[PDB]
């Protein structure tokens, strides 16, 4: 099979056994599930590996993305069965590396992982994002601006869509930064402890899967708190790279070796 | 005729395929998902395009608005199905442009969006809205006026018809107004981040159909932290006015050339 | 007919119904008010069959007594669970019944609400009794004396208060509600539900060519008393603040502008 | 016995079960139903009921001996209705202020409107103490640790809310003086504090003023004592009568009077 | 004649049977005990079944090991969801049971609960020792050398801990409780004001048993809150003992024949 | 033998089944774990074949290999619904087993949790290192140098956690737990006294288990706050190491001797 049930769940221990796609509680070898806040996501790696190979065959990664709406939704989706949050208590992703993993961007010797790219409303975000040589920037939650007509992007509606894009690009050796997580900032409640422990989670699926993925995050911190928010961002995830008045003022990242630590303003 | 399902939801994979009109979970082509708070609204571009085809192309426009509300107010609904917010986890809306879009109101190569006139009570609002020459004000959620008798108005009752109607006004190529987003202010919950992204999602509803609606928000803000909220409202937005005391003390846009 | 009190529409077909009868889809003559978290319904034809018959009687407050199951008719709580998800952020649409004319609470008041607002021992009974009302509508306040003695009709739930304000006004007598006070506690997070609440009532008076009086004790501090008023003005057709028995201040939509009262 | 038991777990789930009274599982109150809003709780109380049991004891030989035979019976006056739309059905519910044809009163004060008389105060205040003095019938003891008074005074020890305004409401309309020592889980059950607390007083204020009862009550409502008197203005501003306490003196007494 | 575990009425009929059986209606030998947002219920019937067989047995703490069952069935959670709705702010009613003497805590002690309150550190369980008491029942605490070594009988919830006092005071043994910590951190709403309800509950069951049950807690209040919260508890229960620094600073009783009133440093 | 996952008791007799079974009454064998809203349970039976069966084995590291999913099956999660109302405010018997020994984390260590506590780079993983340690299981944490070439085991969720420290340690081994960050985030309410309790009812599953686990917890309490914070917790468990500036600056241990 190859569609991901919706609305009907496993009711008997036989249904209970299968995949998440087919509505049971046990992920599949090629499953990853992925807690965000109370919700719970699964990546298939089967169908992630793919797309990888389609979209680096073709003549072009932003067209094959919007004709390819349905592959995209069976590579990160979210399982009907209600369960789960039981049967896997305070779930994350697991710490994992594969072999031979090599980075030399963002930075050299960079973690698989996030690299969030975080400030305040006009620190220059945008404008750092355009020097890092993306193949494109995928633009969710943000009103839409000139870019979205003139540059390398490609719209997405949900953190499926978000996440999916990102990993068939970064798995066909593309760069893909996603502009913003401000639906995840704002969407988490109860600055939330869960919003870390979702970037732990998302960052350990980039780590399991050997890519990195910069995503922008304005946290809307005061100033008072923007200290403590920014060394618990950091603590979450492999990099961090905090703008202010569009230069770097902070950075910090995981590496292969190490930690590498970065003092601006 | 085949219309929406209020009450009767899908209960196997086959019905779950079907679109959100007809009780399943996958949007049809022409079915675009709004997240608004807690709540899901649905625009159905084919019923929108049909209304705003017959308005645009009428020898009497007006008349078939008289005519037609029922129809119109349809464009808009809140489907039935129960689990999408599962299944599209932190729904937003596409950022996207229709190609060769262009606008000269109400500003000069204005991006397709909200544009937001806020302030306090008092500021002049209503006597900004009568200088942007206006087709229409569909009135939503304000108290009875004199404006409500009398003037080039139309009175809706819930969110549902205020977006349609300013949807197919503004897709038949007329310039409508809101007033106001006050039960968005009030209904959603120093004020409520779910409001910054109900805008940014009605915004790029507005931007994939390559229209301008402009609305009236009262953000009900301290004087210390207001202008702290007008920099989250402008954020979220294509373009926004503020209003302090009658006059415009401050207009940011984001335009097809850069936003001013 | 009766009004649906349990079984709700579980088909496409029933859902087509009205309110009365479980179904989602307000009939012609049904007018849904969001007021917090409920959803209640007026229905205006019933509450024109009860102005008629109310006029006929010479005893106003004898005619609601024996006639409970006429207004728990005229004004009712709907029992379909879908109506908040299919009518988002649902309000009251603001319209006027062509040929309105008022001359009472003042002259061209808007048809709404008119709040009588200020604390505790600020002037209210005595601002009413001003007022030439046919008998003030008691709901949700300590029995005193004046149920007692004076013209009253005491009430137990929001839709009898609405409802015999409304078949009072209809039929041409003059009501005023004393007081919107659970309304004030039983809306909360004091919530801004309440002053959308407010405006979905105002505009039902006004779809229906009324104006109801009603009394109400947002009793808050009076740091952030000034800036409630201005709310509560801004959500009705008119308000008059009493402050130690006296008329402090007056705001009135009319059908020509707005009226600035101030002492 | 098939007109006497109240519906504990089946509810209407048809038209014609819903138009029933509330002991059977509908949800219209009969004309001897007064529905009592307290929290988000609805009870009800038979005044039918309530009537029986009032006038066996106020016209016993013996009542005292009544009394104690018919505990279980005085307690199914107030019961709470098994049915779920009741809130629905009854947005915002109160209770009627409405005082009955040819009311008259002593006490507690001369001419004392029917309703609570709330005797108010902080730990220790002497607010037990000044039931002493109120030269009372019954003293009905709920929510309390057990102490001497329990064991030798003319006290009835109830367990819920629904026992305890059903003794008040007996003993009041056979004409003797009951108290309920105290309303601490009023307090304390309903979420400075709950501006739900001063709406269940009231409700339970016009229950007692269309009965032509007053019924004396404590209440200790756990204020700081900076918003104390906010507080005791608010729950003055919601019953008949209420009288403060502080050191084991009276500070403050205000009455609503038929006059 | 068992616990009905998950099968509550459905019927009429069904419900006026007892807690036990899953009904709405307790019997003659049954008390509800409210406790935050629970119920439980003690069984008279079986409590002085058990008491009896507790008191012809050698060792105490070895019968109640080999008896969870009869533990089990002596306090429990009845099953029926409509208690709650029934039953509106229940407490439980103080009354005494006739010919009722008491020699300890103190002469004359009110039958009820006796609270050792304190802070951490305070010689609250040092204080135990001293009151020469049958058995220390353990809950809710780590394991230290008093569990090896000492005179205990360790429980896992809150019926097993209240009905190993129950059982052992009717009896005729001393019971204490270390501790109730679990309450206060369980129960919700500078503490929960549930907290002094459910004291008050349970103070009143033990005194219609006619026996008092000694019981730490540690309220966990701010210096500047202590004598607040002290003087809530105080008014909850029969007694209460306040140690700072491993002595006696306060102490209320309420008698059978008045108050009485200890103050230290 | 499976745990049921979906299907829970319908019935009287169906309800006395073990909590494996979808039943509300623990087996033998079976301990319940409650944590914050959570209740989860540990099969010690399947937890002494996994013990027995590493501490047996010739080449103990190949087995663990080869048997990852057994051993996390060692704690589950019980589908029966009805838990919490009928074990009120459950927590964990504090016993001990008998004839019970230790060396380590220092001599005649009580059973239980040891926690090492301190802030953003107090200097835990460092002291980690010192302690002579079999395993660092990893959860919870964002991937680093260490979870590529470190001795360690990575996890995803509490059960497995759970299961992998109790395995190690009842094989005799010294395992160590990085982090408990998820309950510190996870269990809400400066901090929730739940996280308190979960780490009493944790700790004393190890003291029924007769072993010591080691567990890295950063509480993320204010610099005023934390030394009341870190006196809670030490009120909750066995030992407390605290660390700041790289060094320990305080250990506070509950022993035999006593």
């Amino acid at each position: 099979n190859e569609t991901v049930a919706l609305v009907v769940e496993a009711t008997t221990e036989a249904e209970a056994k299968k995949s998440l796609r087919e509505g049971g509680l046990v992920p599949a070898a090629h499953e990853i599930m992925i807690p965000v806040g109370n919700m719970i996501l699964a990546v298939d790696t089967q169908v992630l590996d793919k797309c990888a190979l389609a979209l680096a065959a073709s003549d072009d990664p932003g067209r094959w993305f919007a004709e390819n709406e349905s592959l995209i939704h069976s590579t990160v989706f979210a399982p009907v069965a209600k369960g789960l949050h039981r049967v896997y208590p305070l779930l994350s992703v697991r710490p994992e590396v594969p072999a031979g993993y090599e980075a030399s961007w963002p930075t050299q010797d960079h973690m698989p992982g996030l690299h969030l790219v975080v400030g305040g409303t006009g620190a220059g975000k945008s404008s750092y994002l355009a020097s890092q040589d993306l193949t494109l920037v995928i633009r969710w939650g943000e009103p839409a601006e000139r870019f979205d007509v003139e540059g390398a992007t490609h719209a997405v509606s949900d953190l499926n869509e978000a996440l999916a894009v990102a990993f068939v690009m970064a798995r066909a050796g593309y760069r893909p930064a996603i502009d913003s997580f401000r639906n995840l900032v704002f969407g988490i409640e109860s600055i939330s402890t869960a919003l870390y422990s979702a970037m732990t989670a998302i960052n350990n699926v980039c780590s399991r899967l050997g890519i990195v993925v910069m995503v922008v995050v304005n946290p809307m911190a005061t100033e008072a708190k923007a200290e403590l928010v920014y060394n618990n961002m950091a603590a979450s995830v492999a990099g961090m790279t905090v703008l202010m008045d569009g230069a770097v003022s902070k950075q910090t990242v995981r590496t292969l070796s190490g930690r590498t630590w970065g003092v601006g303003k």
